[PDB]
């Protein structure tokens, strides 16, 4: 709901892989979903924390 779409607390960078980005994010930190979202410049491991 009130999620903040931070580049993952850990993986604060380029992703090239949605599944991993998601997994790694919520596996290491405790965010809800994550995904290898686009937007300029390149894809990055965006993750949704209940901020």
């Amino acid at each position: 709901q009130k999620l903040c779409e931070r580049p993952s607390g850990t993986w604060s960078g380029v992703c090239g892989n949605n599944n991993a980005c998601k997994n790694q994010c919520i596996n290491l930190e405790k965010a809800r979903h994550g995904s290898c979202n686009y937007v300029f410049p390149a894809h990055k491991c965006i993750c949704y924390f209940p901020c």
